[PDB]
């Protein structure tokens, strides 16, 4: 039964007419604050500030059943062909980023999923061997890569920077804009630098242009070049070449780029920065959420609940965006990665059966950290014309151990308290005789908290959102795991290269070129 | 005549029923590419890829007249009381960020505007005197401040980093999250560090907690403390204290935080990084756009056209967001600042007359750089269910002089060509027999280009968006220049401090606190 044809969706459309009024006096009771929460796998998740009541949550639970979300999650994790469009040409392959960490806890994986799990284990032990030497010889790592090859690793590197002692200097060169390469080359000692070229296909324009820029810089300084370059690419890729790289690590075709941070795409840079054992802790955190995401009761399942609350906000209440708001300096780059992972996966408008859909899929994912956000665009959340649902992320304790007692509390406490106060304020609002000072409220939010950001918790948070977006795709019935819009971008890049050294831009591009130059 | 009561808006509502079809064969003609462009003040602006035709642009021009946008811009720049709500308590003051740079070109300013202009000139010469010494004594500057006191300066600092030689190390400490302070303290030599505390009010929790954290670090290392701390604050503020700071610079009450990057809020950090003359070039670029924004014909006026095209997309076509996409590493932080400046200014739902409005104001402002964006959320722009209007920003040349010829073109060229190809692709789309590979098109965008990012161009780009948002506020008839939502945030912060050492969160905050800990 397709998305719109499920009985539970029909019930939810009636409920969406009159969602609970979070501004009614006494609505945010102790009972509701206790009931609408879940504490498991090192987190507490509170959603008393979402516009949901027990009737709504029973039907959302029915929706997960009618759409068989748990069965699809198993199928994905066990190795079924989830990346495909029936009736038409498509990639037609499994979706196996969970298998890149499944091997750190005993599991019964078969066929393609088992092969990915054992190859990941073989890669990781090759990484441990490699890092013993590399962390002794190099002070500096430069990751060349774009999209899924940069954002996940970069978000995870800054997430862990506060927990793991390290003297390594770490840079990311991604844009074909050569100013990106120049800013990094300005800063580094090449003799001390390990360059990690990360490209699944091995053929993306940006890593290839950037790698060539760095190869020339080594040759200009008169340094042996191959001794400094490591590749991370798909097996059998044009880049899978041990005569051109000091070492070569592999992912595989069933490892989506935007899901590859737990593969060697993240393993090399994270392992070099913080040491092997920290990367394993990161993997254990992800694998623990992989196992938890099979929990059948929505109310007892973090990614499944977050997915269905998102579906409530997006399709039933009609809000076209979601703001992710981490109260966490370490998570400064996490929203940018989530924005790719959610919008690239679920920014689709055809079903896995090839039919054009009549509902909306991925919302715009955007956001920034607190408390900074309270001084800027929170103005519009509190008093603008459009409701923006918020996902707050916070921690009870800082990573780096520096804090200060002022007026009876530490700044870690002030940080968390600000998050709580804003969620309550967004949900309840404030009357006022002055219209300039009134707050209508009923702007929904959830709160996810762990004790402290760590490698393990970073891994759990990553896997949490990976499965949230997968569950939303499974519910919508779309293919979350290809990206024909991004393939088109790479094809445009090939053609504009040929045009500057036929296709439907050419006549347009030429005339634009004349008016802009 | 209010927004909805203007005749031209009535005409535009009829036109919005059937906007031009950018996917119709031959629609993006040479005539249309020439006609729908504007090249002035060092930029070219192309909007042939917006869903507008001559009928629509004539009526939008009528809308600027009926709403008297040019007269309101003059009033703002000349010093009139634009920050006020009639009928109710409000801040009731002028809006004079333009006067902080007006003094670099001859002008006829009177009364409050003239006073701000001459005090800005007096501040700048005090800055030049100060920088001669400070750039000789310190290698490192740390800006402590949040919101308008950080984002604008930070966006401008990275914008200019590629053009101006500098050995200064520059950090921003903003969040009350003490991990922010800790990451910076981990990196700097305090004896070599100048700490610039930037806070207009002088009372915001975050700068005050952070300044105290840094004062203790100096005292722990046993260093003379006052010799290293500079203040930037409103005149007569609690911080305006030459016995507590090595030096004190001023802005004034009519200088909005989100418009303060051209005041000493940006002047100190920019002047220290790149030298005085670079800050003056930045001011000249802004002042040049201030003068240009008085041009009465919408089609001959960059910020007025961009504002009205935004109003077309937001209110007439109904798109609730705008993506700002800079093809520019130097502009990596520009979208975050624009997001504050637009959403905090225009995230309002009452008129300057105190009436609740019946239309939508600020959209969500979000985005990231190209070409990275082509590999991530551009998937949703090309094939998701919701139209997102795009503002592309690009340059013909890189800042840092490093580039490479590959297959007949430089990477600067590949960078620009990718931008052009994507705008055309978003507007025209692509049919396909395979539904997974078809692109519906008609997704609108504009293109703003300068020869090269520079201090001057950075200043023009900043002023461009400041006036875009002002023109949109003038058109909507809202007060763009206060922020009662942000005042509420600071009030919540005061109260949660007292609660941890009455108000409508208290009972809610306590029970949340129990469920999350
Ligand atoms: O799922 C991720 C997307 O396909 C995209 O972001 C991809 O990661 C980049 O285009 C880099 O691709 P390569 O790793 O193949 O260079
Ligand atoms: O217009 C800007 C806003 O009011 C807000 O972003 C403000 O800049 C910060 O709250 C910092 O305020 P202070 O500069 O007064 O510390």
């Amino acid at each position: 039964k397709g998305f719109l044809d499920c009985e539970s969706l029909v019930a939810l459309q009636e409920m969406a007419l009159h969602p609970i009024d979070l501004t009614a006096s006494g609505c945010l009771s102790e009972e509701r604050i206790q009931k609408n929460s879940l504490s498991v796998e090192g987190f507490t998740y509170s959603y008393a500030t979402e516009r949901v009541d027990d009737r709504c949550l029973e039907a959302l639970q029915g929706l997960t059943e009618e759409r068989e979300l748990i069965k699809q999650m198993e199928c994905m994790q066990q190795g079924a062909i989830m990346n495909r469009i029936e009736g038409f040409q498509s990639e037609s392959r499994p979706v196996l980023h969970t298998a890149t960490r499944a091997w750190v806890r005993d599991q019964d994986l078969h066929e393609e999923a088992a092969a990915i799990a054992r190859h990941s284990k073989e890669e990781a032990l090759r990484l441990a061997e490699f890092l013993y030497i590399a962390r002794a010889k190099f002070s500096t790592l430069v990751q060349i890569g774009i999209g899924g090859s940069e954002l996940g690793p970069k978000a995870m590197y800054f997430a862990m920077q506060g927990s793991c002692p390290s003297d390594k200097r770490i840079f990311f060169v991604s844009n074909i804009d050569p100013d990106n390469a120049a800013e990094v080359l300005r800063e580094i000692d090449l003799e001390q630098t390990l360059v990690v070229v990360v490209s699944k296909s091995g053929t993306t324009l940006e890593p290839a242009a950037n790698e060539e820029l760095f190869r020339q810089a080594y040759q200009n300084k008169g340094l042996s070049i191959a001794e400094h370059f490591v590749a991370v690419t798909s097996q059998g890729s044009p880049m899978d070449d041990k005569s051109r790289y000091l070492e070569v690590f592999h992912l595989w075709d069933s490892i989506g780029g935007r899901f590859s941070a737990t593969s060697m795409v993240g393993g090399v840079v994270l392992g070099f920065a913080f040491g092997y054992e920290a990367f394993i802790e990161f993997l254990q955190g992800a694998a623990a959420i992989d196992a938890h995401a099979l929990t059948p009761k929505m109310r007892e399942n973090l990614p499944l609940l977050s997915a269905m609350l998102g579906v409530w906000n997006r399709n039933l209440l009609g809000y076209p965006t979601t703001a992710v708001i981490p109260y966490s300096t370490g998570l400064k780059y996490f929203t940018a990665h989530l924005q790719q992972c959610g919008m690239e996966s679920n920014g689709k408008s055809i079903s896995r059966e090839g039919k054009e859909i009549s509902f909306r899929t991925s919302p715009i994912i955007w956001g920034d950290v607190g408390t900074n956000c309270q001084h800027s665009f929170f103005q519009s959340l509190h008093q603008g014309t459009d409701i923006v649902p918020v996902e707050f992320i916070g921690f009870l304790h800082n990573q780096r151990g520096l804090d200060c007692v002022l007026s009876g509390s530490s700044s870690s406490q002030k940080l968390f308290a600000n998050l709580v106060a804003q969620s309550l304020a967004l949900a309840q609002g404030r009357d006022n005789a002055n219209p300039n000072k009134r707050f209508k409220g009923n702007s929904p939010s959830s709160i996810l908290v762990a004790q402290q950001l760590s490698p393990r918790i970073a891994g759990s948070l990553l896997a949490f959102y990976e499965h949230k977006f997968a569950f939303q795709g499974f519910c919508w019935g779309i293919n979350s795991f290809d990206q024909e819009g991004v393939s088109l971008g790479k094809e445009l890049a090939t053609q504009i290269i040929g045009i500057m050294s036929e296709f439907p831009e050419a006549r347009g591009v030429l005339r634009l070129f004349n008016v802009l130059t």
